[PDB]
C-alpha cells in the first residue's frame, strides 16, 4: 500500500540482507526502499516522522527531506539538516506539515543528515495528477508501475574509511539485487507487466553516489516526464539516470509473452550481468517462471541525450538568449582537493544554528550568516543562470537545487546552449571536462535553498552551498510552527551544544 498524504512514518533500525548480505540499517516504515508517500496535486501533505532510532553507528538523529517539492511558504519543512532545521532527536516525531501546489510526478523522499541515506532513508514520493495530460498515453499507473534504481552498500556509511575509495556492493533494483562479490543467487526483483496493456513506468534514482544505464531488453521506453516535468514523448532503448533523478517512461508489453532482462548499469562498482547483478526481471503474465535468457544489444540504438528531451507545456526559458542574460547570472567555481570539495574556494560544513533560523533571528546580509562564504544571497522576482562548469574529481556530479526546478540551459557533453526549448528539471549532470551546464531559474520562494552535489559522499565532504533567496522577505513568507521552533533547543541540549 501507499501512505499518504496524511502518515505517521516510523524511522527504525532493523537488519536486512538485500543482496543476502545481513546488515543494520536506518529504515523508513521498516522496510528498504521506504513505502512509498502518494496523493494528488495540491494536497495537504502531513507526515509526521517518528524518530525511533537507538543504533549510533548510523546516527540516531534524523531529518527527512521531500525532494524535488517546492516548499513555498514552508522552507522550514524542506529538511536538510542546519539548512532548515535542526535534527529530530530519538524518541521524539515533527509533523512535516506542507502543501504541493502546481506539482505533479514523481518524487522521493530521503534522510538529509549526514550520509544516512545512504543506509537505509529512502523511498518514493509520487503526486498524482487527476487531470495527467498524458493518461491516455498508458493503462496501469500505480505503485507496482515504480521502479527504484539503489546503490547498497556492506560497510555503514559512518564507517566508511577516511582515505579509501568509496564504491557499492550491491545495485538494488526495487529493493532486491545481488553482490558484486562473494555473488549468492538471492532474489531478483519482478516487474509483471500483462500483454497488450501499457504502463507508466516511474523510474527513481535513489542512488547515494552511481549513475545507472537503466535498459529493458527488448522493449523501448517512451519519456514523459523528467523530474516532475512532463516531457513531449520522447522514446529510447537505454536511459542513463543519474543520483535523484526521476523519469517517467511509457512501457508498451508488445513483445511476446516471456521474461526479459531489466538491466541497471552503475558506473561504478561491478560491472556487467554475471550472476544476475546489477538485474531484474521483466515478466509477462503467463510467462514461465525462469530468468531471462535475453541479451542487451553490444549497442543501443536510442540512448537517451538530455537536449533531445522537451517540455510537454510551453515553458520556454527567462531571461536572454545569451550567455549572461540574466539579472543575477552567477559561474560557481566547482574544485576538489585534499579529500573536500570547494564552491567559490569554500567547503560547506553544516553551521551550528540553522541558516533559516540565523535569518529568523535578524541576520538579514548573506556575509552575516554561516558558514561563511557558503551562503549567498539572491534577490527577489529575478532571473537567475547558474554557469556549473564541471571539472572536479569525482564526475560526474548531479548538481540538484531545493525550492526550485530550472531550465537546463546547457547540457553535458554539448557546447551548444538552448534558450528556446530545453527541458526543465531539479538534478543535472554537469558533465566533464570542458563542459558549462547552466541552469536558469527565476525566484518566487523566499527562504535558504540548498544547491550541491547528490552524490551523498561530495555533499559529505563540501560540495555545496545555500543560496539565501530574498532573506528580507524569509520570515514573512515562512511563519514556523511551535514543534519546529523546539528543534534546535531540544538538539542542542541532547548534544549538550
Ligand atoms: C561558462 O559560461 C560562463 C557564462 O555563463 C562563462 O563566464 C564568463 O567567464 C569569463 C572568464 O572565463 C568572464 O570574463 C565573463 O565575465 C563570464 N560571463 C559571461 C561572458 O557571460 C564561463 O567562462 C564559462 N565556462 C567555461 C568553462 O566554459
Ligand atoms: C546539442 O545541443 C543543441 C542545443 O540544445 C542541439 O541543437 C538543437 O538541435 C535541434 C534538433 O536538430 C534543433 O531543432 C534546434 O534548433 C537546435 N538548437 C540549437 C540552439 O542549436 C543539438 O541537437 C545537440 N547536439 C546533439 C548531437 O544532440
Ligand atoms: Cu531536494
Ligand atoms: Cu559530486
Ligand atoms: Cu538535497
Amino acid at each position: 500500500a501507499q501512505i499518504g498524504p496524511v502518515t505517521d512514518l516510523h524511522i527504525t533500525n532493523a537488519n536486512i540482507s538485500p543482496d543476502g548480505f545481513s546488515r543494520p540499517a536506518v529504515l523508513a516504515g521498516g522496510t528498504f526502499p521506504g513505502p512509498t508517500i502518494a496523493g494528488n496535486t495540491g494536497d495537504n501533505f502531513q507526515i509526521t516522522v517518528f524518530n525511533d532510532l537507538t543504533d549510533p553507528s548510523m546516527l540516531t538523529d534524523t531529518s527527512i527531506h521531500w525532494h524535488g517539492l517546492f516548499q513555498k511558504g514552508t522552507n522550514w519543512a524542506d529538511g536538510p539538516a542546519f539548512v532548515t532545521q535542526c535534527p529530530i532527536i530519538t524518541g521524539q516525531s515533527f509533523d512535516y506539515n506542507f502543501n504541493v501546489p502546481g506539482q505533479a510526478g514523481t518524487f522521493w523522499y530521503h534522510s538529509h543528515l549526514s550520509t544516512q541515506y545512504c543506509d537505509g532513508l529512502r523511498g518514493p514520493f509520487v503526486v498524482y495528477d487527476p487531470n495527467d495530460p498524458n493518461a491516455s498515453l498508458y493503462d496501469v499507473d500505480d505503485d507496482t508501475t515504480i521502479i527504484t534504481l539503489a546503490d547498497w552498500y556492506h560497510t555503514l556509511a559512518q564507517q566508511e574509511p577516511i582515505g579509501a575509495a568509496i564504491t557499492a556492493d550491491a545495485t538494488l533494483i526495487n529493493g532486491l539485487g545481488r553482490s558484486f562479490t562473494n555473488t549468492t543467487a538471492s532474489p531478483l526483483s519482478v516487474i509483471t507487466v500483462q500483454s497488450g496493456k501499457r504502463y507508466r513506468m516511474r523510474l527513481v534514482s535513489i542512488s547515494c553516489d552511481p549513475n545507472y544505464l537503466f535498459s529493458i531488453d527488448g522493449h523501448d521506453m517512451t519519456i514523459i516526464e523528467v523530474d516532475g516535468v512532463n516531457s513531449q514523448q520522447l522514446t529510447v532503448d537505454q536511459i542513463q539516470i543519474f543520483a535523484a533523478q526521476r523519469y517517467s517512461f511509457v512501457l508498451n508489453a508488445n513483445q511476446p509473452v516471456g521474461n526479459y532482462w531489466i538491466r541497471a548499469q552503475p558506473n561504478s562498482g561491478g560491472q556487467g550481468f554475471d550472476g544476475g547483478i546489477n538485474s531484474a526481471i521483466l515478466r509477462y503474465e503467463g510467462a514461465t517462471v525462469e530468468d531471462p535468457t535475453t541479451t542487451a544489444p553490444t549497442t543501443f540504438s536510442n540512448p537517451l541525450v538530455e537536449t533531445d528531451l522537451h517540455p510537454l507545456a510551453d515553458l520556454g526559458v527567462p531571461g536572454q538568449p545569451f550567455r549572461g542574460g540574466a539579472d543575477d547570472p552567477l559561474v560557481l567555481n566547482l574544485a576538489f582537493a585534499n579529500g573536500r570539495f570547494s564552491i567559490d574556494g569554500v567547503s560547506f560544513v553544516p553551521p551550528t544554528v540553522p541558516v533559516l533560523l540565523q535569518i529568523l533571528s535578524g541576520a538579514q546580509n548573506a556575509q552575516d550568516l554561516l558558514p561563511a562564504g557558503s551562503v549567498i544571497s539572491l534577490p527577489s522576482n529575478s532571473v537567475i543562470e547558474v554557469a556549473l562548469p564541471a571539472g572536479a574529481a569525482g564526475g560526474p556530479h548531479p548538481f540538484h537545487l531545493h525550492g526550485h526546478n530550472f531550465a537546463v540551459v546547457q547540457s553535458a557533453n554539448n557546447a551548444t546552449p538552448n534558450y528556446v526549448n530545453p527541458i526543465w528539471r531539479d538534478t543535472v549532470s554537469i558533465g566533464g571536462t570542458g563542459d558549462n551546464v547552466t541552469i536558469r531559474f527565476t525566484t518566487n520562494n523566499p527562504g535558504p535553498w540548498f544547491l550541491h552535489c547528490h552524490i551523498d559522499w561530495h555533499l559529505e565532504a563540501g560540495f555545496a552551498i545555500v543560496f539565501a533567496e530574498d532573506i528580507p522577505d524569509t520570515a514573512s513568507a515562512n511563519p514556523v510552527p511551535q514543534a519546529w521552533s523546539d528543534l534546535c533547543p531540544a538538539y542542542d541540549q541532547a548534544h549538550n551544544i
